[PDB]
């Protein structure tokens, strides 16, 4: 939908959760694919080594096909788990930096100091305030959330995934009030009972150090205002700045895979230079042949014909059909159990009839 | 290797990052482990499927073990990275946010106002103090590091590995000083130059909230003492008690996987029961034996005598050596290339020979 560069403590920690998110979603299906090529991969083996002689070459190019798509697909999970590893940790540290960050913007009160017993005096019940950072623990209300600036995009489309430049700091305020009027002390004084001195402290995400600018606010009696120091925290921001450059790693890395999808289907095979070759090496003249194709086309046309119908149209006939009417068995204790390859997802087992079945010869 | 409970957060904050190490590690080798299971498996395929009839022989059983290793290692890998992609994250967010805390218990200084122009007037010289919370960013020192807190124990000898319980207070202060003696403000202004307020805020990892506690120190003229006031932040903490439960299932998963390290000893061979039930199969007159040894033990030491020499003492020679002088082909553009399946480690080229060699006879 919409999907913004992020402004607040709280936009920023959601767009950085959900970059680690969806990168870990990119692995996951990575992964996914490799085991159902190996999968594949070792159905056909069986069917490569079965007594089926019209099956046991039939099954070669596309196991040539599914071998390849496997160990492809493994490299890139290899290659995307490997920046995942490297820096996903950065991102899951700047959420929650980001997501502290907020909390403590967001903290508020202060302290008021009542004037008892005499003027500018301090005695037993002079705290009248006393609130500051009193919190309650809540999850942090998206701002703008109709805007999704707290959604993240994987392409980065027209940069817009940037971290702002956060620099944390301390904003306390003093307001000095002589009382009865709204003059500051500058003259006077906090009156008995009336007179009222308020420190508060805020974080905000972005400032700069700065003196107190009692200067311009207690240089003479006039209506009070809170002179202010702002100091500089440094912390929070540089896990931030380590999470952008993550993340802009992580872009780059996951924004394109080939890890290809496993299918059944002849034209997905048909598109395949392995299978193509390995069709022409194992059906034509030339078992020696290196070409993907055959100079006249028609050629290659024919030996899938005889191997798969024309076109391919009795692909899932002489192929996955045949594999699973086959019995493979694995050892079950003192006898055995005869595998069902239509159904069976066990590596572990599939793997076991095969070595069988290779040493039952 | 001394490892005990962690007490601060900056001790917290690096036993957490060890912990993820640690189980990004072991994971990382479970996944080095299935590589080489694989990678042996498929030199195995090679070696059962060639047309040295002695050699496809002996590479069956060897080939039924590192399917059965590469399977069981596959397994592993998925169930501690299952636990690894539910889990990682929240101590990731764990040892930020502990880190974080670390900062905040050290942040210092104060805000200090002097009288000026008269007992308790605050002009624009009576900021005489401001550097509260000021900080540059440095690593957190650890505390007391030849106890060893901030190490983790994958093995949670004697339940040590708990994280405190953490309660963030903000403790405020308040000192008012009349000046010219020690006492306070209960009876007496801030004296002009020398009567002082003083403010500050420190974080704590642990506390209680609790009101000013004025009434025993500002009661009575007496020597100036600041009045404390601790409110409760509800930060952080969660963070730290959802990275301690999610340490705990780490813990579980990761303190055991029964992933093997690939090997091409005999000794590592016949500690399986696959190898050795194979052999019979392989070699015995029972083709379809299911027992993973025989009633005399002699007659499986001399089918391994036959095949692998006497206790194995030719497997290498018989099996390894041998793989190491086939040649099968892949395809190099318009003609082919030999694999060394000494040294190959390409697992995309050695699926493609294994294929070829099928599609050859
Ligand atoms: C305030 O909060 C901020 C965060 O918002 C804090 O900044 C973070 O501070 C972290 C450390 O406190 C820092 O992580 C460290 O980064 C360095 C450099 O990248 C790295 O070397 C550290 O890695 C060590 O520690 C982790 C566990 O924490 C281990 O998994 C890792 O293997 C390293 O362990 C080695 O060093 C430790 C000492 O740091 C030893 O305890 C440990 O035994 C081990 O020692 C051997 O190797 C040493 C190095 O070769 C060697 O000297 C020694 O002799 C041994 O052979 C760790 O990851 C974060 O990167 C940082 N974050 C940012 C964004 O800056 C900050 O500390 C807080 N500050 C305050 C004042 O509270
Ligand atoms: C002060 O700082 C604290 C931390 O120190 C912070 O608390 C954290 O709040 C965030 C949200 O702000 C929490 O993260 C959310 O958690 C909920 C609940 O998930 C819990 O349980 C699930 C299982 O059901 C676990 O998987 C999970 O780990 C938690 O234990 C999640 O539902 C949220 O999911 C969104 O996360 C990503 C976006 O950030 C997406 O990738 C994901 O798909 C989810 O998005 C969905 O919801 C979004 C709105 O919530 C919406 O925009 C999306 O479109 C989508 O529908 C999320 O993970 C985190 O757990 C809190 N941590 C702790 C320890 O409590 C406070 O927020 C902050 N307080 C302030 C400033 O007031
Ligand atoms: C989508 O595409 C955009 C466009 O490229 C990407 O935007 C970049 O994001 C990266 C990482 O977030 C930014 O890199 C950071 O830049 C900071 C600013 O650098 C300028 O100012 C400093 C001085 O302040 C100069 O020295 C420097 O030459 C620049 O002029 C740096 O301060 C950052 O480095 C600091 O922090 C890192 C982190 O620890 C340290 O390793 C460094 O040593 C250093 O202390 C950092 O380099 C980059 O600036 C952004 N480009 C623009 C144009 O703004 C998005 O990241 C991308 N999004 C995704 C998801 O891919
Ligand atoms: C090494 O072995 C030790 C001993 O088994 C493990 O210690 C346990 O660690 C877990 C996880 O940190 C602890 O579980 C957490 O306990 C918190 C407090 O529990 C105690 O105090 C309460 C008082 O409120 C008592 O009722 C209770 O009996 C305990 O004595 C809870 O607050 C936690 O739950 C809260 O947070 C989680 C996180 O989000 C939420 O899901 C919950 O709903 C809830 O809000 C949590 O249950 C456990 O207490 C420890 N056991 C003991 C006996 O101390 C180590 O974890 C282990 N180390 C490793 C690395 O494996």
């Amino acid at each position: 939908t919409k999907a913004e560069a992020c402004q607040t403590p709280c936009q920023c920690s959601h767009q950085l959760r959900q970059a680690a998110a969806h990168y870990n979603s990119v692995l996951r299906e990575a992964e996914r694919k490799t085991d159902g090529h190996i999968l594949q991969a070792l159905k056909l083996l069986i069917a490569a080594t079965g007594n089926n002689q019209k099956l046991q070459a039939a099954a070669v190019a596309p196991l040539a096909t599914a071998l390849k798509n496997w160990a492809n697909c493994k490299a890139e999970t290899g290659r995307l788990g490997t920046a995942a590893r490297n820096n996903i940790d950065k991102l899951n540290a700047g959420a929650e930096a980001a997501a502290i960050l907020a909390n403590l913007t967001k903290l508020g009160g202060k302290v008021e100091l009542t004037a008892k017993g005499g003027n500018g005096q301090l005695q037993q019940d002079s705290v009248t305030a006393e609130d500051l950072w009193r919190n309650t623990a809540t999850e942090c209300q998206i701002e703008e959330a109709e805007q999704g600036r707290h959604n993240f995009d994987p392409a980065n489309s027209s940069d817009k995934m940037k971290l702002p430049k956060f620099n944390p700091v301390a904003k306390i305020g003093i307001n000095c009030k002589k009382g009865g009027d709204t003059n500051n002390c500058n003259a006077n004084a906090m009156a008995q009972n009336t007179g009222k001195l308020q420190f508060d402290v805020k974080i905000e995400a972005m400032g700069t150090q700065g003196g107190n600018d009692a200067a311009s606010k207690w240089e003479s009696a006039k209506a009070a205002e809170p002179v202010y120091i702002t100091n500089e925290l440094n912390i929070i921001a540089k896990t931030l700045e380590s999470a952008g450059v993550a993340n802009q790693a992580l872009q780059n890395e996951f924004k394109q895979n080939s890890c290809a999808e496993p299918s059944e289907e002849y034209s997905d095979f048909s598109n395949s230079g392995d299978f193509s070759r390995q069709i022409i090496r194992s059906y034509s003249n030339n078992k020696d042949n290196e070409k993907e194709t055959t100079d006249k086309p028609s050629d290659l046309e024919k030996l899938i014909e005889s191997a798969y119908g024309k076109n391919g149209a009795k692909f899932k006939e002489n192929l996955w059909d045949q594999i699973d009417k086959l019995s493979p068995t694995v050892n079950k204790g003192e006898t055995n159990e005869k595998l069902n390859l239509k159904t069976e997802k066990d590596i572990s087992k599939l793997g076991e009839a095969l070595a069988r079945q290779l040493g039952y010869i």
